[PDB]
């Protein structure tokens, strides 16, 4: 089972500041890696497919990149809408497996 | 964390013919799963949250049944356009972790 290591836990900034989070595989997973938002009562939606192709109508602020194991979503200029926890998932092999979230808290 | 085992990987049956897809919990966590369904890479669409009640507007042919550990969806009467694939994610404790999805695919 491919396993995804997220960094960091937790992380906090102000509003238009930029962050990156970070996600590992234990093993190559070429592109073959989304990154979805999840905010409290709410479904997950989807920000990014295939390492770093954004999706129709998810703001320019978000982008990703990376491939192989190492991967990274960045959010440049954060705003306080962006409070949420981020997390990665695998398409690549099942089963298919997550990251273990991010908290982004907005002070 | 609790995992989340979800059965089978794929499976396949004709339009009309009836489907179980299974998500089991290694810790006891009530009614505390929800089902998604995805149909291409895209957000998630919920169709049952709490084990077992069923979105408003949702057709009638799926509902959801289970508590404890070992959670059920159900298409009851299959229709192409339910080609997806099928997640559930507790939603009991943090991490709210996912299943390994489902892939149904209708010969």
């Amino acid at each position: 089972d491919i396993e995804l290591t997220q960094s960091p836990a937790t992380l906090s900034v102000t509003p238009g500041n930029s962050v990156s989070i970070s996600c590992r595989a234990s093993q190559s997973i070429g592109n073959r890696l989304f990154w979805y938002q999840q905010k409290s009562h709410e479904s997950p939606r989807l920000l990014i497919k295939y390492a770093s192709q954004s999706i129709s109508g998810i703001p320019s602020r978000f982008s990703g990149s990376g491939s192989g194991t190492d991967f990274t979503l960045s959010i440049n200029s954060v705003e306080t809408e962006d409070l949420a926890v981020y997390f990665c998932q695998q398409v690549s092999e099942w089963p298919f497996t997550f990251g273990g979230g991010t908290k982004l808290e907005i002070k």
